């Protein structure tokens, strides 16, 4: 559902 960290998105 949410994207917590996925790696090189800001």
């Amino acid at each position: 559902g949410n994207h917590w960290a996925v790696g090189h998105l800001m």
